[PDB]
């Protein structure tokens, strides 16, 4: 029968332009010619589905040693999205309040890369990370040519290699993954970033939840229409992709969670008042 | 043997957000979270080739009858894209001043059918009009679900029609053009928009030219590295064609005529002083 547990937990708050989130946002006109762009905040989470198959994890937000002068993150990287959290928001905290060590989680699903989903990569040495070739290739190269700016956090890819983490790759023109029963690793390909993955996660109490991480940051994205994000990698890939889950969504009769959707996220049931069945 | 001579035409100015030309140009950070952005001045400027084998043009800027409270474009329009211009400096006087009439125009080829490229085409009924058949599609669209807002003017493509222009398309994957001796049409496809169509000139005095319109905004665009503009429909096209760009421009020793570089404009000999041969 299967009967699984999806947790949500909040892994800390970031800032940064809204331009980032929606492209032009604001344009400057005749009458305002030097508009002015705010800094938004919103939500860095995780999710755990409690597997009796095991324990799969949906990102794992951004590294403990990440903010600071001794961080991780490059200055300009730390001005531009500055990450706050409390002690109890490191992913390596909220497991453990859930009686979870990383050597617990059989399967990490990488939605992609970059520094606020791949921040934790490193503990889970026990597991096989699931990540887009494409986008597993796109960081290595940052890695190779020794990129110290971007989204791409140098000592978090160091530390994956260092720790010798297990991949499995999703190839490009791969079909959806059957991980367990009622979870399927969906293969949106490039879009916001080189690769991106998604859950379909189907629970008998709950019913369809589709993970769009970054692939929809917000519902003001998703529309419709579609105002997509500051910065793109692949346009058409993204606008295909969100359209796609629209459509899967429908289909199924599923939920979209967003990537960074505060409205969104207070109504979740976070890991410190229950789960979703 | 064919001796033409090339015309650089000054059809006025044009203001915009400085995020439309530079992508997150200046990003808000911590320190100054409601960062402001510019708007910034930049030339439109289309190019007669006068050729023994025919007057070929490229781009025809924007209608006469474009501002304004009785003009073409919407007020949201005016106010975020707003074009001045002196009387000399619409096309059909530019044209005038050099003896030539729309009639004598043989071959008219759109860049694009944004709202400063496909200004005047309602002028060159005796012409061929040269289009990428995908950006051809993409404004009668806009036509047909009457939008009324945007870059793709709805009372130019109407005038387009009544005026019964005739089009010849250029396929998705058709070869570049020999349109005549040293001028051939180039293909770009999608990238800035639905279908970019360039021109290389070889002159016998003055070498290799590429108009690569807003294929490459200015010489900050064009790096290396890369700037994009702050909305793309083809991100991926848009950055392999600067690069197309780039090659064909070394390969061939040519110049690479930008769409709205105020410098590079500053220094062009336009048809007031003389041409290129
Ligand atoms: C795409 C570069 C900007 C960036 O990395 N943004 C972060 C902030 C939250 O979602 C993100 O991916
Ligand atoms: C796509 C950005 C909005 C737009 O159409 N801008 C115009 C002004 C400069 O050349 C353009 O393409
Ligand atoms: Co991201
Ligand atoms: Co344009
Ligand atoms: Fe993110
Ligand atoms: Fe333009």
């Amino acid at each position: 029968k299967a009967r699984p547990k999806l947790y949500v937990m909040d892994n800390g708050r970031m800032r940064m332009d809204k331009n980032w989130m929606i492209a032009m946002h604001n344009p400057a006109t005749i009458h305002n010619p030097n508009a002015q762009t705010e800094f938004v905040e919103f939500p860095i989470y995780t999710v755990l589905i409690d597997h009796p198959e095991g324990k799969i994890l949906f990102d794992t937000s951004c590294n403990p040693n990440s903010m600071g002068p001794q961080g991780r993150w490059a200055e300009s990287t730390q001005q531009m999205f500055p990450w706050t959290a409390t002690e109890e928001c490191y992913l390596h905290n909220r497991l453990e309040q859930l009686k979870v060590r990383p050597e617990d989680i059989r399967y990490v699903v990488a939605s992609h890369l970059h520094l606020d989903h791949a921040g934790c990569l490193e503990m889970f040495t026990n597991a096989t990370i699931i990540v887009h070739e494409d986008e597993f290739n796109g960081a290595l190269q940052c890695y190779a040519r020794n990129q110290k700016e971007g989204a791409y956090i140098w000592a978090d890819i160091d530390a994956w290699i260092k720790n010798n983490l297990q991949w499995r790759t999703v190839k490009r023109h791969e079909d959806n993954i059957l991980l367990a029963e009622g979870v399927k690793v969906l293969n949106f390909g490039s879009g916001h970033a080189w690769g991106m993955l998604g859950l379909h996660v189907e629970l008998p109490e709950t019913g369809g939840i589709i993970l769009a991480s970054d692939a929809i940051y917000t519902a003001e994205s998703y529309g419709p229409p579609i105002k997509p994000p500051g910065i793109i990698y692949d346009s058409l890939g993204y606008m295909n992709t969100v359209e796609r889950i629209r459509r899967i969504a429908q289909e199924t009769k599923s939920q979209v969670w967003f990537g960074h959707d505060a409205e969104q996220f207070k109504k979740f049931r976070k890991s410190t008042e229950g789960y979703y069945e």
